[PDB]
């Protein structure tokens, strides 16, 4: 099965946006956001990749508790949801935690509730609605085989290089 | 200067949306909202008031720090989100905590800065999207004077009974 | 469907163990817990019961995020955590939010996974073990209908009186 | 050995200052503290007693979780912090858990270490410092037999009423 | 306009003093304080600075939400707290997010209200009270200009080395 | 007298057990877990040492508040948990913060309580309880003498190399 290390920016309840500066490994405060909304899971890249856009390819974890910026997370894909803002494309592969006997029976996009998949689609439709020249569109929940395509091909990118 | 005491069920930054029994005075969890959103300002009901709705009239108060449910805040309003929904109206009254000269700069609705209103509408707006047949429109702010107004009736109302 | 209100007086994650006097209704301090340990869920009473011990019936509520002691919460219950203490028989109801369609796939026992059940097993068995003179014993999940049955005659017993 | 209720208005660490109106019960938020400190304890009073300036009798009350507001605590004297302020006599008994082994190395004031003595000394010189108006002065500790003959004629006090 | 980036070491709210070793960038617990006080603002220095005192120049950051220690922040200056302690000079420069159109009005020392100057002003007179053999003297805030003058020599000093 | 740093894995009352890649330095989640459980102290390992099991010497530092993942701490040791797992030795170096006067009277393991003692060693013994083919044994407190004695070698043992 395939698995991955995340690296988590942004914890899950957060109204705080941080990033990762790439050249030295640093957390950054990109910014608090305008909308009164907070991430709705624990949020990151994958480590080692670049993805469709030119970044590293992005990734939510499912996690009972949250953890802290810049901590390492072992994770398997069950899942992608598909995006275009203004970047670009803006994917982000759906995880949970590998090795973790919990969350077995999570293993394609289906058996994710409705509810939950609904609950972070409308976080990254709305959180950017009170900032001028942003959008987003496209917005798509694909399986875990179009989300392993994904990741496979941003590692190849990343090698290449 | 007008002031009142607000009863505070919900804190700032919650996604728990608590009501107040207001035969018992019991505090009581009504629901973990759907959205991805948490509360923007603490948020609370006006004492001894029967709004236009029959119901009590609801107040947002703006606080440094966030307190706990059933506590009271002295408050003076400042101005008025007006709103329609599917109980019916449902204004909420803008307030800061009186007889504190820290917030004496803030009188009125254009003390208040363009980005809190703006937050404070995409709430209310946004935070039942996704529980069905729960709408909102006719967004509104007004001023001081119109406040006023309408907590001088609720209190009129509520001394009718 | 069976439905009733659980009044939760200890929060989930809490070391501190809080009780109701039910004479007066105040919340009270009971004790810090002597074991490393917090509480699994968030946890109560079933008002207006008088259970197989002569105090109120025990409650677990399962909720995506804490409330505050004191708070009312709409239940029902999904089956029953049935021990034996120093008190005598100290049976908890487990229960999910009542009128929340994100609940509703759990109806019984069976629908919640072992690894949760365990762990709330885990914590009852042991959080009294440096405790001299405390023990508990006959650990063991039941149905819901055996659950509701207990709750059923809890209600009959409180009329009674 | 004496004992007391102490119902908590102020947790440790907080900067908001609550009250609890005496007549209805209900918890009220004072004010926001206008300097950058935090109660260095739990901070309450203790039940049915009326003091030496016509309020009840205050009470400061080592916990190692701090707890909500209006959270009833067991509580024994250890020695009792005397201060005069803008109001007059106010002075706060000094308490740890009743009833808990792990505080039977507490029994008078010169058990509680110098460093946590002059912490709470230290707050309650300097926390109203930029409020005009408003001072402290006689600031004094005293030991536990003190403490007990002050709770003693405050319960009498309050008898006669 | 002038532009830098601020590490962050103290959150604001913090009775935790932490410090960045500067050889390793590694972060260090200095103390938990000796006074019953917090950390009024987040508290950093900015990045590839050497101050007055041989140390790089500290600054404090006015944020909505605190960050977590090591974090960096595009900060800009619109004044500074000048003070004399045991180390010799040191300059705290008053900062807000740098593109952040929600700070656009805080462009000087004036723009900043009298009640948060004199909380910041208290926390560093008075936080070190209850240390043997430290102390501060001739704590006075001055304006931009006078800010922008210090970082502008601090990066001289360090580009020489 | 002897004093190390000591790297914070893991803060005091969390769920969330953090280890250190010692190839990288970076922060991991190792895994959330199992048992209702949480981590009695501050919990990480000694900077350059090199243990009885071939990874760096596990230390249990007190703090008065927690600190972050990551965080250096100056500590010196006043006893030891010696306890036996699956992976081999493991033993916990019980240290306070070095240079802090408020710690001086604890100098031996006797100074510490029993409750304290028994606490941690109830979390190790019982933590690991629901992971299957995980144990521990041996569980015993020693000396500062002895632990002293153990931090000694393991820095001999990582100079070799
Ligand atoms: C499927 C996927 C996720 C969830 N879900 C939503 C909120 C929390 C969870 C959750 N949370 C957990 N853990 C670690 C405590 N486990 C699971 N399980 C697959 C059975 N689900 C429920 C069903
Ligand atoms: C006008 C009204 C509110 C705000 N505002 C937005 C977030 C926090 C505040 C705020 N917060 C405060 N306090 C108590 C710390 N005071 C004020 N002032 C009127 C000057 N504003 C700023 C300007
Ligand atoms: C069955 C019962 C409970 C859980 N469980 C464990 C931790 C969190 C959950 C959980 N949490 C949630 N909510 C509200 C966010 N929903 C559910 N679902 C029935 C599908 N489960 C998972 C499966
Ligand atoms: C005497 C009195 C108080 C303290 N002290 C200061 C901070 C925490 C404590 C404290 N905290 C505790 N508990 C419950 C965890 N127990 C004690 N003991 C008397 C031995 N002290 C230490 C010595
Ligand atoms: C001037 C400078 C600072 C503040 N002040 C004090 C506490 C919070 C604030 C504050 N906080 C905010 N944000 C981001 C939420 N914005 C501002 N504004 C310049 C209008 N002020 C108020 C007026
Ligand atoms: C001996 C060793 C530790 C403790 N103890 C248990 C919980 C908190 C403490 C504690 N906590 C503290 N600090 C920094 C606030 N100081 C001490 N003292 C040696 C006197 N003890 C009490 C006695």
């Amino acid at each position: 099965a395939m698995q991955f290390d995340v690296t988590i920016e942004i914890p899950k309840g957060q109204r705080n946006k941080y990033e990762v500066d790439h050249e030295t490994g640093r957390v950054r405060l990109d910014r608090y956001l305008y909308t009164p909304m907070a991430y709705p899971t624990d949020y990151g890249f994958i480590e080692d990749t670049l993805g469709d856009d030119g970044d590293p390819l992005d990734a939510l974890v499912l996690l009972p508790q949250p953890v802290f910026p810049g901590v390492l997370v072992a994770a398997r894909p069950v899942g992608m949801f598909r995006m275009v803002d203004e970047h670009g494309g803006d994917d982000k592969v759906l995880c949970v935690p590998a090795g973790d006997p919990r969350w077995d029976h999570v293993q394609d996009i289906g058996d994710v509730p409705a509810f939950e998949l609904d609950a972070i689609k409308h976080f990254f439709v709305h959180y950017k609605d009170l900032e001028p020249g942003k959008f987003v569109k496209a917005a798509d929940w694909v399986d875990r085989a179009e989300a392993e395509a994904e990741v496979q091909r941003s590692v190849e990118r990343f090698k290449a290089g």
